[PDB]
């Protein structure tokens, strides 16, 4: 008797490039490459288990455009000057964006401390700054290659910089081949996502809201968003089809956003499984287990991950000690295993970026640790997703319909319900009658509306301008 677990790790990231300029805004594309879209899936060179991913299209054209060396990246500029050619714009955004990621882990540097402790910098502290907010990002891979320049903290120089520099577009050069890689040895499978990482029951029927939020207010949507919605799932299968030769058959839903329209879309696209959020589930039925595959009317396959695991992951562990969290982590899949007669799939899955620099060491010990015990016990088997979906000995259920939502709290009011996320989709809505171009597409996107009417929202300012830039295209 074995317990079958799926990992699946999602990575995205909306359009930071600028249509008007062809600037990126934002350098969190190159951030989240050099430190996790490589060594994620490069964890599978070192341990035998199997690991999926989700690559959303936008994700991926960005990749390509950093490492053909098109990325016009305006935070990345000044980190590479020399700092006598330094903007004073251009300090100014350096300390930002220090004193914005200062109290992370990855940021634990003694020198960082010291340098946003001066009232000014000279050249040699700018050169500093620079280099460590390079550092601070550098992924599993390139800290065991550049460890003597990482233990040095301090004092490094314009040579040592452009060095780092080339280490880590040399990563990003590697990427989309490790995922082909991977694929082709039969280590995970890859998943994508439609085209800019929509809300697509939002777009077939604004309605939808109403299953799980009755009193919420949203905008007059006097047009239809239900081509785009088509759309955005033809382009990312084209998108998947360029890079990995063959069509998707699993698909990520945006936010794990379900509804019955939305599974009939995937269906009717060719899609035989995706997964969503144990919250849905138990919305949509009165009694349902996550550890069975189940079939939407027969249509297409779902799995709906188990919520306690995902979030212990993406929430929880990085408070805590790495031996002890993945000591929590196995006991639970213990008692699991425990509880059921049959061979039960408990899927993980989460963002793949995000969490890690909120643990120590960017979660390195963690994984480390948890892979090489999870490659050792031999009652748990690790799967791809096409193991997943095509398990024989496996419990399974015919689920008829869902009750619309996404793993936020199974409902849709982090992108709609409040003044200022309803603005937007006024924007958007009054946008789609004069759109010309598919810019219109990319305003879909869901990270557009996450950040408007927020507290915290670190460059909302950036968002908001990259939105409207987007939406003015999309009319000319
Ligand atoms: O400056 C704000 C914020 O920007 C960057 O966050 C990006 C994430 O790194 C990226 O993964 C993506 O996050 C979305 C997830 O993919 C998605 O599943 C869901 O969880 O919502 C997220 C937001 O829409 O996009 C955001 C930007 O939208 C940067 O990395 C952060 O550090 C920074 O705080």
């Amino acid at each position: 008797k074995k317990l079958f677990l799926v990992f699946w790790w999602h990575m995205h990231q909306p359009l930071y490039r600028e249509p008007y300029t062809g600037e990126y805004l934002l350098p969190w594309t190159f951030f989240h490459a050099v430190k996790d879209y490589y060594d994620m899936p490069a964890y599978l060179k070192d341990f035998e288990i199997k690991l999926n991913f989700n690559l959303t299209p936008v994700l991926i054209d960005q990749i390509q455009e950093y490492a053909q060396g098109k990325a016009k990246d305006v935070f990345l500029e000044a980190i590479r000057k020399d700092p006598d050619d330094l903007e004073k714009e251009e300090v100014e955004k350096l300390i930002e964006f220090t004193k914005l990621n200062y109290e992370k882990p990855i940021y634990r540097f003694e020198r960082i401390r010291e340098l946003m402790n001066k009232e000014k910098l000279n050249r040699e502290e700018l050169l500093d700054l620079q280099t460590l907010n390079l550092l601070a990002w550098c992924g599993r891979t390139l800290r065991k290659d550049l460890k003597d320049l990482l233990n040095k903290g301090r004092n490094y120089t314009q040579e040592e910089k452009e060095y780092v520099l080339n280490k880590y577009f040399e990563i990003i050069k590697k990427t989309l081949s490790i995922y082909r890689e991977i694929k082709e040895e039969g280590k995970g499978s890859v998943s994508t996502s439609p085209y800019y990482h929509p809300l697509i029951p939002i777009l077939l029927n604004p309605n939808c809201v109403y299953e799980t939020t009755p009193n919420v207010k949203i905008p007059d949507f006097a047009v239809s968003f239900r081509e785009d919605a088509s759309k955005h799932v033809e382009l990312a299968k084209e998108k998947y089809f360029e890079i990995f030769g063959e069509h998707p058959v699993y698909m990520w839903p945006p936010e794990a956003s379900v509804s019955n329209e939305a599974l009939e879309l995937y269906y009717e696209k060719g899609i035989n499984m995706l997964a969503t959020d144990e919250v849905i589930l138990k919305n949509s039925v009165e009694r349902a287990s996550p550890y069975l595959r189940y079939y939407f009317r027969e249509l297409i396959s779902v799995f709906f991950r188990d919520k306690t695991l995902s979030d212990l992951i993406g929430f929880s562990y990085h408070a805590w000690n790495a031996e002890d969290a993945v000591r929590d982590f196995i006991g639970r899949l213990k008692k699991i295993h425990e509880s059921v007669d049959f061979q039960p799939v408990v899927f993980v899955v989460l963002d793949g970026e995000n969490c890690w620099e909120y643990y120590e060491e960017n979660g390195i010990p963690f994984l480390e640790k948890l892979y090489s015990t999870l490659e050792k016990e031999e009652w748990i088997e690790t799967l791809t997703l096409e193991e997943a979906m095509r398990k024989e000995d496996v419990k399974t259920e015919v689920i008829e319909s869902v009750k619309a939502g996404t793993w936020f709290d199974g409902n849709f009011l982090k992108w709609i319900g409040n003044k200022e996320k309803n603005e937007y989709w006024k924007i958007l809505i009054e946008a789609k009658k004069k759109a010309k171009n598919d810019y219109i597409l990319v305003a879909e996107g869901s990270d557009w509306f996450w950040w408007q009417g927020e507290e915290k929202a670190p460059f909302v300012e950036v968002f908001d301008k990259l939105f409207r830039s987007f939406v003015r295209r999309a009319q000319e």
